[PDB]
């Protein structure tokens, strides 16, 4: 029923946003574009997870959706590649944003809190986007520095706004920490998808991986860092434990589904090995050279390509077998 | 130190506040230059804040209005895509200037909530209005005025209402806005009759609009503005401003099209 709350909230955000686009003279196409922004429409549900009163939660959630969609329309306006009418994009962008300020300011504890949060790192956000497009990233460090502005800072602001508007029991710092880590996991996902969905190359993480400029294991480490940052934020009292499966779902999806499209047979990291003694020598074979593998009690016995026709023999304790050997066990 | 001296100092102060803000958020020299060239846009906040008795509050509201007015002009450049400027800079500077304005306006407002009230109230009339304008173009003076009452009158009306909300109170808010809506349409006509060359001009030239009707509208807007600035407390300094912009359209611009 948490998965059902998250679907209903997306649908309620989609309803609020499309009505507002249509009420301002948005074309059916532009309405269909905003209704299509599924994760943008759902993300506000994540940011409001700490909100105890469900009437305030639903109201903060739709107001965040308005402004996130507005900024997405501004972005479509600066790319100017949607085929949507530019006048509609501009005027609907403005209208949604002004409705969002009104609604957020109606819910905030403090009258200045909304404009304080939007102003505080405006230069970092707006100058960040300019430099992202001005100087294309050529390695992971550059990719992350850019992504921390239009991804992390972008969504952190909506985290702070969710805390400011979300009444009592909101660990402001932690809502924002969650938002910033989660946004970077999503931003990596979008780069690794939009390589092919959108034909994107310059500054694109997938292009940097395929090119050799960025190593798969560095990408895996960043994803694991972002997973751990988001998990820590959601464990801070009074806690948002409902967000734990969400964090795993998005990180795992990048690891399992998207990364492999830009790496290849080997994958990320060094080729796994089996260490054993055999006729008195120290021996170490690549999981790639291993042929047959079978269990006898807690021993794993196996054969390998030793060079030429030559077949080698070994056995190790299951305690000293890498996961990759035990996997071939299960698959033989 | 007369009134044209106060205006000149206000216009320079608004320009400097805008250019510093564009430069510091990563605006290129072409975008900084573009922003500094928006003379009337940087000037008009001075007129809007004529009812503000504290000179320091007046300087602060004037420059805040200038940030947002320039912001909305940059959004307008972004929807036309005809300046040859970088769309990423346009968008990012548009956003930054606007967010600074919200911050500076809310810090001056009696009630910070009044800023987002004023901006939301007729947001649909303004934004729906601009879509309808750029869709189905005017073929007579009635249609032209209908369209210009959104992107001109409602546009500047909002900044009128914001000036009164961020001013020193007693300020006659309805009259500030009435001044702004009437004056806005005078300068929108002026812009239309300049921006043909450098659309009301096309209609005057192909005789779909009679000169005498344009004169009558200008005289009506002149009277509306003079009435607004005679409501108490009163902004007598705006009388010569109304005459200057009106007479300029009658004397300099109309003859170019008749």
């Amino acid at each position: 029923d948490d998965d059902d709350k998250m679907l209903a909230a997306e649908a309620a955000n989609r309803d609020h946003v499309t009505r507002c686009v249509a009420q301002t003279g948005g074309s059916p196409d532009l309405v269909a574009h905003t209704a299509a922004l599924r994760l943008y429409l759902r993300v506000p549900h994540f940011l409001t997870e700490w909100t105890t009163d469900p009437d305030r939660r639903a109201a903060v959630s739709r107001a965040l959706a308005l402004d996130i969609v507005s900024m997405k329309l501004l972005d479509d306006l600066m790319d100017d590649d949607t085929g949507l009418d530019r006048v509609e994009l501009a005027c609907v962008c403005l209208r949604l944003h002004l409705r969002a300020l009104h609604e957020l300011e109606s819910l905030a504890r403090d009258p200045k809190a909304v404009t304080d949060i939007l102003e505080q790192d405006a230069v970092h956000l707006c100058g960040g986007q300019i430099r992202t497009k001005r100087s294309r990233a050529t390695n992971l460090r550059e990719w992350r520095a850019h992504a921390s502005t239009y991804g992390s800072t972008f969504l952190g602001r909506y985290g702070a706004l969710a805390a400011a508007c979300g009444g009592e029991g909101q660990p402001a710092d932690s809502v924002r920490e969650f938002a910033e880590a989660f946004a970077m996991t999503i931003t990596m996902a979008d780069d690794l998808t939009d390589y092919d969905r959108n034909g994107e190359r310059d500054g694109n993480l997938a292009h940097l991986m395929r090119t050799g400029a960025v190593a798969g294991q560095d990408v895996v480490d960043l994803l694991e860092e972002l997973r751990g940052r988001a998990l820590a934020a959601v464990a801070a009292p009074p806690g948002a434990p409902g967000l734990v499966p969400v964090v795993h779902l998005y990180t795992d999806d990048v690891l399992v589904r998207l990364l492999p499209r830009h790496l290849g047979e080997a994958g990320a990291g060094a080729m796994a090995t089996v260490k054993f003694k055999y006729k008195g020598e120290e021996k170490e074979v690549d999981i790639s050279k291993i042929k047959k593998v079978w269990r006898v009690g807690k021993m794993i016995s196996f054969t390998y390509d030793e060079g030429g026709g030559k077949t080698g023999r070994g056995a190790v304790s299951e305690k000293d077998a890498p996961k990759e050997l035990l996997q071939m066990l299960e698959k033989q």
